[PDB]
Formats: structure tokens, sequence, C-alpha cells
């Protein structure tokens, strides 16, 4: 239920990242930028946040996905810590899809779940806080990947993180 419009924000990203100017890509870069030290800023995972957080209701966006190792994306809770190096879990505020080691992984704690999906190019997130629920679609035929059951109590925003040079994502179009 209704599609939204997200940009990155870039008062979250990791001063690694190459964010598009249109605020929509986002991979890794060779070198920190130097970027002000934003309260809000990811100073050390390679993390960023759309600026669209949800309190209630459902909502969908798409992300396409580089072919190469080295993404994860899918929505955080507004608490995800900031600063100083944080587990990607779900017990730290992260809940995200990732492919790894040419295979795509569900990141559940205390071990990842592999996924059997094959060759993703673009990715639905639907989230849903009446439910209680972030799903994912292979947007060909609209395949179920994974869901995660989250009884979400603060505002949850998209999350993007890229932790190797040579992929990407980009929310989709």
């Amino acid at each position: 239920e209704e599609k939204v419009e997200l940009t990155l924000d870039p008062d979250t990203a990791n001063p690694r990242l190459i964010l598009s100017l249109d605020l929509k890509g986002v991979r890794l870069g060779e070198r920190a930028q130097d970027l002000p030290n934003h309260p809000c800023r990811f100073d050390t995972n390679t993390r960023v946040l759309a600026s669209c957080g949800f309190s209630s209701g459902r909502h969908h966006w798409e992300v396409e996905v580089g072919s190469k190792d080295g993404w994860a994306f899918g929505v955080a809770r507004e608490s995800v810590r900031r600063k100083g190096l944080t587990p990607f879990t779900p017990e730290e505020g992260v809940w995200a899809l990732q492919l790894n080691g040419g295979q795509y992984w569900a990141v559940t704690s205390p071990e990842r779940s592999p996924l059997s999906c094959g060759h993703l190019s673009r990715v639905r997130v639907a989230l849903d806080l009446e439910v209680g629920a972030v799903s994912f679609y292979a947007v060909e035929d609209m395949r179920h990947l994974y869901t995660f059951r989250v009884n979400f109590q603060e505002r949850v925003f998209p999350l993007f993180s890229v932790c190797s040079t040579g992929t990407y994502l980009r929310i989709w179009p």
C-alpha cells in the first residue's frame, strides 16, 4: 500500500560512502570524505538512512542492487547507534537482506539465514507497521524472499549499507 518517494539523508551517510547528487544511489568510495560531523551521521559503519521515517501504515519502495558482493539494505529503528562500531543485527535495530560471498542472506542473529532465491536485480521492500513486518520481494515475478516480524515501537527508516567497492544500491526509479 502506497509507493513512497525516498531520498537518502546526507546528514546520516558514513563519510566513506559516495552518494549520487539526486540522493538515490550509494556505493563505497576508496577514502573517507571530509564531511561535517552531524550527530545523526554513522561515523564508523558504512550506512545511510532515507530522510523519511515511518510511524504507522504500510509503505513500499524498490532498490536496484549490484551483482557484486558487499551490500545490505532494509530498515532500521531511529535509535540505531550512529557513533562507534555497532553490530549489524536485529538486536542493534537493523532488519536487512545482504549479498556476501556470492550468497543472499536475511541478516538474522545469532546466525544469518541463507536464501535460495537466485539472482536479484531489483527488490521491493514492503513495511507494514500495523502488522509489524518488513518484507522483501524480487520485482520480476514479485516472488517473496523473506519477512522479518518486529513489534516496531519507534519510527522506522529505510536503511542502506555498502561495505565493498564495486557494488551499489539505488532507490528506484
